[PDB]
């Protein structure tokens, strides 16, 4: 209904505000767009799905996430990509991991402060009404 998209736009308003919010944290730089084959190659042979902020706001953008737990689940996907990709002691690997992880826990700690849980509630009950 009227109403329904509404509730979608306010979502995708706030999914926006969010990873804008990482987008522009100097720790998240390397998250902010794909990886580039020319400089790391083999990159495609240990992550079957990538995912980076830039695609974030493109899938927000195509209406794509309608609950926030889909968002999440595309960050999620970023951190994990990156410590499968970076498993070594060497600390680049190390500090890319804690990147990684810092990402994720700022991305949880924004919602849980600020998306009211009856707003993504209604949010997941409109999507299974489809
Ligand atoms: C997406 C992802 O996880 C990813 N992981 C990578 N790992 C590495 O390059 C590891 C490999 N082992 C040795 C250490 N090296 C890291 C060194 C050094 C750490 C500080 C730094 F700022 F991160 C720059 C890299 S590069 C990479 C990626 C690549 N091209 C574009 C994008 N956007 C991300």
């Amino acid at each position: 209904s009227m109403q329904e998209e509404d509730t979608f736009r306010e979502l995708r308003i706030f999914l926006r505000n969010v990873t804008h919010r990482l987008a522009i944290d100097k720790r998240f730089r390397v998250f902010t767009k794909p990886v580039d084959p020319d400089e790391v190659p083999d990159y495609v042979t240990v992550i079957k799905q990538p995912m980076d902020l830039s695609s974030v706001i493109s899938k927000i953008d195509l209406h794509k996430y309608l609950t926030v737990k889909d968002y999440l689940r595309d960050i999620d996907l970023i951190c994990s990509n990156a410590l499968e990709y970076n498993p070594d002691r060497d600390p680049g690997d190390r500090l890319i991991r804690h990147r990684a992880c810092a990402l994720r826990d700022t991305a949880y700690a924004i919602i849980k402060e600020e998306l009211d849980e009856d707003f993504e509630q209604l949010c997941e009950e409109i999507q299974e009404s489809r």
